[PDB]
């Protein structure tokens, strides 16, 4: 898995758009995730109370967590596939007591692609989508590598 420099620039260009409204993109992404995969809600102590889309839209926890997730992801994306010791740790929040399975990272990757296309169709066409798919694949591989190194089940 490798992105060209041109593909990394597509990823970073749309990420700048994300960064202009991180809370809105984070909300849209988690709502899409939980509507697509309502079974994933059970793994999250801070989200178990949220059943309906209305409840999700009004949740400060969900908005906060969206920002945390995108910020953690963004820091990885901006490394452009390179690995730095300082980013070795696995992000961890009080939202869940569990190590989240890798498959859920596949689920959220689908949601990210959907939401970016929804909000930014002009600048998120097939080329940018392919690039983001590759970047998110590398992201998931990185996380799986961390779980292996630390002894966590993914």
């Amino acid at each position: 898995m490798v992105l060209s420099e041109g593909e990394w620039q597509l990823v970073l260009h749309v990420w700048a758009k994300v960064e202009a409204d991180v809370a809105g993109h984070g909300q849209d992404i988690l709502i899409r995730l939980f509507k697509s995969h309502p079974e994933t809600l059970e793994k999250f102590d801070r989200f178990k109370h949220l059943k309906t889309e209305a409840e999700m839209k009004a949740s400060e926890d969900l908005k906060k967590h969206g920002v945390t997730v995108l910020t953690a992801l963004g820091a990885i994306l901006k490394k452009k596939g390179h690995h730095e010791a300082e980013l070795k740790p696995l992000a961890q929040s009080h939202a869940t007591k569990h190590k989240i399975p890798i498959k859920y990272l596949e689920f959220i990757s689908e949601a990210i692609i959907h939401v970016l296309h929804s909000r930014h169709p002009g600048d998120f066409g097939a080329d940018a989508q392919g690039a983001m798919n590759k970047a998110l694949e590398l992201f998931r591989k990185d996380i799986a590598a961390k779980y292996k190194e630390l002894g966590y089940q993914g």
